[PDB]
């Protein structure tokens, strides 16, 4: 099934798969063993169809947020990094890849959404998602638009949600609350009713997806977008003088991202389990190889302590992470599949006008939530608490 | 040694010991087991003398904080309810009685101290400690005076010492630094220093003890005094109109007092460790049992939900918990006894005028700060995430 004596590597074809390639020509150089890198389309969810019967790739990418419902599969080998490696990243990256408290991947990098703005048509962003609508006036009268951003994946309209009150699952004292989603709350509920009001009032197109609000912004059409870390290095190219900055406030409280670390697991039917951890450890988590991904597409703030010291003078970094600080780390745990799912098709069903705001988001709750909680072991216990600590995430941010 | 086929307890004497030789009444009825309940001077360092030999009481009650000290040192069981068991008590208060991974104590109650207040003297009670020389003015023109509290013990001093930023050990991220102390930095200078202004300027007296503030206050000679529970039964039999309230504030901020869970440990030397679990599981942690303590002398906030709900009517508890809320739960690590030796000393000298308060303080610091950082096991640091949680405490604050 899997291939003895090389590797094979799945990554999302936004990241820097072309970077991490050369990272893998570096480790078929001085050791004889080929690295394959594949970006596949719906990775995440080809992955748990395909390693289920031993096959897929020996190593997956993923922020992880994913990877609870696959070690609960049985899909991803513990990993044993020794104390001196462990010492190298940041506690708090480590704390992110727990889950029954077994470490299940290698965290590489934070992940934040920012605002990202052209410095030439707009000067001074907009401090305010409410300003935000009389913006696009003033702009479509000179041939531009506010914003846009990829309105098909709820992990970009997240913030907006989270503004006001919106969660996923509960968290609190170091447990997720399975029955308990706030998807429906009057948070929630009024982050949505203004992304489907903007739409309604012709400021946003509901079919805006990804490819669409780059190209908009990398040609100077769209004044802002939202976006993260990978999508830095078009920019650069487009020669657009961009800026990153704090995401907008809604009705005075700061927008609430989902803060994702990238991370690396490795297939439990891998029979190169070690030519894995090799490959993370020694050559991909080193100085090296963070910079020749982060090259290609930047990474966010990285795991590894000595490049991230380099990384952290940076201002884009620095507006991610001020992000991140706002907003709240990810569950892993395995019924994020099943809210994700949920509130994909309750964004798309409210500004699509096929459904209102009130019933899309009620729908969305009864199919998220479980019907009652379950147990937390102690070491992950411990894991969440660990995750939602501002000191403990501050190690990175002050960098 | 310890005696086989009896059960020896030690508890502070001005808790509720004869309501609980009540409680031994009942068990010696069932099992023909005597229960001697004694009440000595300073148990809390006798007993670690004591049991250090192998002697001592079968079953010692002192709030938690003295506990991981006792346990480090190996002078309690570990105690194993079972799962039913468990649940019939606020998770908060298990919590508050792990060490290292391991439960060392039956938990009983919730301890903080209030402002008490003569309403016949003083209808409307000071929010500000800043306000109590001009209020102590007035009093003693009418032969009376504002206000008498124990300046003997620093649990009760430090409430104010903490409020405008005084610490013990500094907690971060899970963890306590022990050889960082507060008890040397502004906020604990400047509150040392209004307590010996008070003095200096005749508005109490250094020698005030425990029994002195308790005459006075229930003799109607002075206006305020400052204590927990336990005092309000003397207070009822006195019959004066008293209020209990939420503590003054210093520069601004809460006094913020060191919040204690009643815990009732198993000495390992016990021969009767079977007999001393069932008595406290079945005889004293049920509605009837603890009734009967609470009535001879109030606990607080008790741990059994049943009985809790039963006491949460009571608007002195709700006052306690307030001031808990605004305080903070006391650490159980062992150099928890080189802090309270260090801030008892220079409170005293400090009052005395043997010292000035910035030497005094000086010496605490010293004193109380360890010569380095020991590590923390996983466990604890869990269980002290979990006693620094709002969401877990307020599982009884709600009641
Ligand atoms: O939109 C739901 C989606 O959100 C997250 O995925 C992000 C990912 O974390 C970023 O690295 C990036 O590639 O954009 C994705 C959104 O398109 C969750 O990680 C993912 O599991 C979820 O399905
Ligand atoms: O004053 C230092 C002393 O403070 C605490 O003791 C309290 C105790 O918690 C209450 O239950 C009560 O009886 O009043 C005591 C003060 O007199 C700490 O628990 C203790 O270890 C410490 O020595």
């Amino acid at each position: 099934k899997i291939e003895e004596g090389k590797l094979v590597i799945w990554i999302n074809g936004d990241k820097g798969y072309n970077g991490l390639a050369e990272v893998g020509k570096k480790f078929e150089k001085d050791t004889g063993i080929k690295v394959t890198v594949e970006h596949p389309d719906k990775l995440e969810e080809k992955f748990p169809q395909v390693a289920a019967t031993g096959d897929g790739p020996d190593i997956i990418f993923w922020a992880h947020d994913r990877f609870g419902g696959y070690a609960q599969s049985g899909l991803l080998a513990e990993i044993t990094p020794d104390k001196a490696f462990q010492d190298k990243l940041y506690p708090f990256t480590w704390d992110a890849v727990r889950y029954n408290g077994k470490l299940i991947a290698y965290p590489i990098a934070v992940e934040a959404l920012s605002l990202i703005y052209n410095k030439d048509l707009l000067p001074n962003p907009p401090k305010t998602w409410e300003e935000i609508p009389a913006l696009d006036k003033e702009l479509k009268a000179k041939g531009k638009s506010a914003l846009m951003f990829n309105l098909q994946e709820p992990y970009f309209t997240w913030p907006l949600i989270a503004a006001d009150g919106g969660y996923a699952f509960k968290y609190e004292n170091g447990k997720y609350d399975i029955k308990d989603v706030g998807v429906d709350n009057a948070g929630a509920k009024a982050g949505l009713t203004f992304l489907v009001d903007l739409i309604k009032n012709k400021h946003m197109n509901a079919d805006t997806d990804y490819s669409i609000a780059e190209a908009a912004f990398n040609k100077g059409e769209t004044a802002m977008t939202i976006n993260g870390p990978w999508a830095w290095s078009n920019i650069d190219t487009s020669k657009v003088n961009y800026g990153v900055t704090v995401l907008p406030t809604f009705k005075g409280q700061p927008s609430k991202p989902f803060v994702g670390v990238l991370s690396a697991g490795i297939n439990a039917a891998s029979p190169n389990k070690e030519l894995a951890k090799e490959f993370l450890e020694n050559y991909l988590l080193t100085d090296e190889g963070l910079e020749a991904v982060n090259k290609d597409k930047p990474l966010g703030a990285v795991a590894l302590k000595s490049y991230e010291e380099e990384l952290a003078k940076d201002p884009r970094i620095a507006a991610t992470m001020e992000n991140a600080q706002k907003g709240e780390i990810m569950p892993n745990i395995p019924q994020m599949s099943a809210f994700w799912y949920a509130v994909r098709t309750a964004v798309i069903n409210a500004a699509s006008g096929r459904q209102t705001v009130d019933a899309a988001l009620a729908a969305a709750q009864t199919n998220a939530a479980a019907k009652c909680n379950t147990a937390t072991c102690a070491t992950q216990r411990l894991a969440n608490f660990l995750v939602h600590s501002s000191n403990n995430f501050g190690a990175i941010l002050s960098s």
